[PDB]
């Protein structure tokens, strides 16, 4: 009918878009991510990604490279990255993961 | 290294990370991409959502900044972060700063 199939790519950022502009939403400005905003995506999601959900505000203290506490999408964004790291950076390391 | 199935976000960034490694793993170098790797994705996919494939090569030498001239996996992953960005942003400004 309608609804133009988008490709892959352009959905899979629609996909993070969107779930980035409902917790960019939450509280001030459906633009930026709050802390309070932050510590809820990590809380609400993120069960074997980014492990310890606590120390969150160190975390974005670093994506927040200005710290001004306005994570700009493109700030956010810095997260969506590391997830797809830690897909296979469990470690690097040490006791690591196949 | 490797491998776990995951929840929602966690989807969202394994279907970004399989695209980038069916792309990664071409010539291979399985974790860089090179500018027939690269430039391949910009001919390939977008295919509307961002725009001047054409010179793509400013973005890789702009991406590429470790010098080292191959995308790795996280400097690849920035174009991403822009290609996402660019259904909101026109390249309004560009994006520079030290
Ligand atoms: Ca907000
Ligand atoms: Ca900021
Ligand atoms: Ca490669
Ligand atoms: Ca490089």
């Amino acid at each position: 009918m309608a609804a133009e199939p988008l490709t892959e790519l352009e959905e899979s950022i629609e996909t993070v878009v969107t779930t980035f502009f409902t917790f960019a939403r939450q509280e001030g400005r459906k633009d930026s991510l709050s802390v309070n905003e932050f510590k809820e995506l990590v809380t609400q999601q993120l069960p074997h990604l980014l492990k310890d959900v606590g120390s969150l505000d160190e975390k974005m203290k670093s994506l927040d490279v200005n710290q001004d506490s306005e994570l700009k999408f493109n700030e956010y964004w810095r997260l969506i990255g590391e997830l797809a790291k830690e897909i296979r950076k469990k470690k690097d390391l040490k006791i690591r993961k196949k």
